[PDB]
């Protein structure tokens, strides 16, 4: 309900698939119904929710599809299938968010926004790219549909979006038109949650804490941390560049723009990191 | 503009394409754009709009590439690919909106829902597939994200959804899950208009007026005409079931349901029609 404060969530990649499993349509099904358990629990608990998640395995499949079906189809290009590929997240994921409503006898209200990411043409990663291949990985500038997005949580709408962080756009001399690329969905997060002067940014993943020395002898798992110790142990290096790195930066960002608590823990967990029980939580200089 | 009436506006497969266009991205972009011009003078007109489309040559293009590399990557089922045309096409109109905003020093404020649409599992099409080659067409019973639609026009949202009729499902035991048809998208429109209450349903189509005797040498093009008297007409046959006859039905029961007004026309003269002077008009008696 209106008192709730406001948590915006990014589910990661097991949120549809686990280790070695594959692509298909009710194998991804089972995996969002067990993390829509975990997501009700949040809005049960009184908060406001706003879901968010990545799309890698799930573009790639697509365009997989679209390039093996060239000579039978014409070939869409990624940013579309970015696209399709949040129709496709989004309907999983409202679907069964309304289902473990209606589970617990609440009438549904939740929805999911196709979502527009602007970023910068002269953004350096568009001339050094990543990972298949070859392919930028701008910063996210603005998140289109904020405005939209905004108004639905204000009318505690259970929203859904940014879906892959996004779907890749610039805009130049007033046309906003898509661009081929990938944006780190927790940075676009961040971004939305920043914007949305949010009470909380969860980033949810596979393991219950960020650590330092990971996978390593002096191995120390992080708790509740001052915004300045993990500023530090940042540039000591110990986020790798692929996985790790990118959320805590997304947390550091959120956490020093709005003096919030900002979470990353194991999406089995989720409401206990809440309640303060466990997982990395950063707080505030 | 929390002042404006709302009219819920249908766009027809020439949003999209022309005649023997072929289904690349650039090419359905720029049928979207113009539509697109014609949308948002309504709009400038100071009207509410819900915006809806159809999806056959897409989640036709989709279905087919599913196939053509279900050797490659897992090949999903109808209802996903029909999620997947939702997200692309939302997309499509979604930009293009924003895009005629900018064009017109307006503020951005648009959005695509993705949208699922309850259906019976044992409707008669389960048991005679009959749409066009000839496929099911179900009977849509309700929008699920009807609640949220609402809320958005409430604030004067232009809101996308419902695109190629929405998602077909089922509520079997507290349990939504996907079936595997298309959903009429003319008559999941007019579901919506009048669940919305909303002042006009508009079906926009690439033909002025419904005709009877259409193409044959006595043929009289519909203008203005209460609905006793098109209730006659449509029992005596005059719209080809593949065609004409479900949007005729759509506005038929959008105006039994409301006594607001429908209306069938050219995308063109979309604004001429709600100024009343032209295309076929259906009223009240
Ligand atoms: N310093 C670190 N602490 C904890 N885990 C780390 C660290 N560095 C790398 N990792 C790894 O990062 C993994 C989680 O990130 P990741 O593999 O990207 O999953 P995800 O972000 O939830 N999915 P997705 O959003 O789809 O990319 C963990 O399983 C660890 O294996
Ligand atoms: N009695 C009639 N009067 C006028 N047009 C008719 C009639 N019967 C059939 N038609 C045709 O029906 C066409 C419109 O419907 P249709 O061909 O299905 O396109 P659409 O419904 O606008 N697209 P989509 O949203 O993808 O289903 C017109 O172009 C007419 O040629």
């Amino acid at each position: 309900m209106s008192a709730g404060k406001t948590v915006v969530i990014a589910l990661g990649g097991n949120a549809m698939l686990q280790a070695k499993e594959k692509g298909d349509y009710d194998t991804q099904r089972k995996n969002v119904e067990i993390a829509a358990s975990e997501i009700y629990k949040i809005h049960k608990a009184g908060y406001k929710v706003v879901l968010t998640s990545g799309n890698g395995p799930q573009v790639g499949a697509i365009k997989l599809q679209n390039q093996a079906a060239a000579g039978v189809s014409p070939e869409m290009p990624l940013h579309v299938c970015g696209a399709m590929s949040q129709g496709f997240i989004g309907y999983m994921m409202s679907q069964a968010m309304d289902n473990v409503f209606c589970a617990n006898n609440e009438p549904a209200n939740c929805v999911t926004c196709v979502t527009q990411t602007l970023v910068d043409p002269k953004d350096q990663a568009f001339t050094n790219p990543t990972k298949p291949v070859v392919v930028p990985s701008p910063r996210p500038l603005e998140i289109v549909e904020y405005g939209v997005i905004k108004t639905l949580i204000d009318n505690n709408v259970l929203v859904i979006c940014t879906n892959g962080g996004g779907i890749p756009c610039k805009r130049e001399n007033k046309v906003i038109s898509g661009v081929d690329a990938v944006i780190d969905k927790d940075l676009a997060t961040s971004l939305l949650a920043k914007t949305l002067n949010s009470d909380y940014l969860m980033i949810l993943t596979d393991v219950l804490n960020a650590c330092i020395n990971y996978k390593k002898p002096d191995e120390r798992k992080l708790e509740e941390i001052k915004l300045s110790e993990i500023l530090a142990l940042e540039k000591d290096g110990h986020f790798a560049a692929g996985s790790m790195g990118p959320k805590v930066r997304a947390a550091i960002e959120f956490t020093q723009a709005t003096g919030k608590m900002s979470i990353i823990t194991s999406l089995s967990t989720a409401v206990d990191a809440l309640n303060g029980k466990c997982g990395t939580r950063i707080i505030k200089d």
